[PDB]
């Protein structure tokens, strides 16, 4: 089955926060509107049987002094008093401040994350469904002790932990328009799992990594050759940014041949996102790189983990995830979707105007980049004893 993670108490949460609002409720009633609901399994959001096996399930990746600092971060957004000197300080040295601010539930909402990230894992673990979706997850900037980029609890990196040790490989793919360091550093060491993320990258630009640092890190120890980049410049389109991909994706799973896959499907690489930097679409017949690595991933057979991620223009990443979901409904089932061009009417109906369309509202060194990521891939393949066909991968690009 297709599994996708909602629920009364997960949606509350996932909309509780004051940089994404109410962006899960739009992307999960337009799902709803399109009569997508059906098709899918609900999966529910993993809870616990006491705070103890709460904090050994995010401390698996996190310190416990973060949790703490976290939970208390949340207890005193709660109370009318503002922070003490000594809890200012505290909390800066977990980097909980400025773009990564305290708010009544900030812990309750990040945890939300990770309890359904965690959910999907164990519903692909035991083979109740062969895709599971989560547009409340895809948390990839949170670090071990650090909230960075909004990301205060990194679900991906415990998501992908539950995978791997369930000899099991995970792929990771990174669509977001930012580089995915949080789960690229927790993976550093790790050849088990390959991590791949394609972003764009520029003097000033948030996080930094994922480009030349120069020459290009790509893990260390027995994670030598293990975390893979695409840095790409700002304006690509949906057919560069495809064909730019591709042969990535289909040379790392023809080499890694992984046991799950994991993609974090921000959406800020749409062209209408207020970034603006890529001219991303969900446009379906140019067709959509989004969907194109989507449709190329699920053609692989392989159980799949779909997270959100960025995305800051709410209806078009909306219009976006809805596209994603259909097609996953259609590769995975062999069922087709057909989904009018319409917005149906429905709770957040006004949200999409004027247009109320599906469509959103738009109009070398590449090379080398693949020259260098298929030497590594080959590198990655000797250090880990893979056996694969080098003349075919080489085919690929
Ligand atoms: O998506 C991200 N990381 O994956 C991210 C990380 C840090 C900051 C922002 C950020 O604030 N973006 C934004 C830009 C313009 C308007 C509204 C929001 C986004
Ligand atoms: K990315
Ligand atoms: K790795
Ligand atoms: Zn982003």
């Amino acid at each position: 089955s297709v599994g996708i993670v909602y629920g009364d108490q997960y949606r509350q949460l996932c909309c509780s926060s004051p940089k994404f609002g109410d962006r899960y409720a739009l992307v999960m009633d337009l799902i709803n509107a399109y009569k997508l609901i059906p098709e899918l399994s609900r999966v529910p959001p993993l809870q616990w049987d006491s705070p103890s096996r709460m904090y050994e399930a995010v401390t698996a990746f996190h310190s416990t002094e973060y949790v703490d600092a976290l939970k208390k971060l949340q207890m005193l957004h709660c109370e009318e008093k503002e922070l003490t000197a000594d809890d200012e300080l505290l909390m800066d040295s977990f980097s909980l401040n400025y773009d990564c601010p305290g708010f009544p539930s900030v812990f309750d909402y990040s945890l939300a994350a990770v309890q359904g990230s965690l959910a999907a894992a164990s519903a692909l673990i035991c083979r109740h469904c062969e895709v599971v979706i989560n547009w409340g997850g895809g948390w990839h900037h949170a670090k071990r002790s650090e909230a960075s980029g909004f990301c205060y609890l990194n679900d991906i990196v415990l998501a992908i932990h539950r995978l791997v040790s369930s000899q099991t490989r995970v792929l990771y793919v990174d669509l977001d328009l930012h580089h995915g360091d949080g789960v690229e550093e927790a993976f550093w060491y790790s050849p088990r799992v390959v991590t791949f993320s394609v972003h764009h990258a520029s003097p000033g630009f948030f996080p930094g990594t994922g480009t030349w640092n120069p020459i290009f890190l790509n893990g260390a120890g027995r994670g030598r050759f293990s975390a893979f980049n695409l840095p790409l410049e700002e304006g690509i389109n949906d057919l560069d940014w495809s064909n730019a991909i591709g042969p990535i994706l289909d040379s790392l799973n023809i080499v890694i041949q992984p046991s799950y896959v994991v993609v974090q499907c921000g959406a800020d690489c749409l062209a209408t996102d207020p970034h603006r930097i890529f001219r991303l679409t969900n446009f379906y017949p140019s067709l959509s790189g989004y969907l194109y690595a989507i449709k190329k991933i699920l053609s692989w057979k392989v159980p799949t983990l779909i997270l959100g991620g960025g995305g800051y223009n709410f209806p078009d990443t909306a219009r976006l995830w809805t596209r994603v979901t259909a097609l996953t409904i259609e590769e995975v089932k062999g069922k087709k979707m057909t989904i009018s061009p319409e917005i149906p009417e429905h709770s957040y109906f006004s949200r999409y105007g004027p247009d109320f369309e599906l469509d959103i509202d738009y109009f070398d060194s590449i090379q080398k980049h693949h020259r260098r990521i298929l030497e590594q891939l080959r590198n990655y393949a000797d250090l880990n004893k893979l056996i694969y066909d080098y003349d075919q991968v080489y085919q690929l690009y």
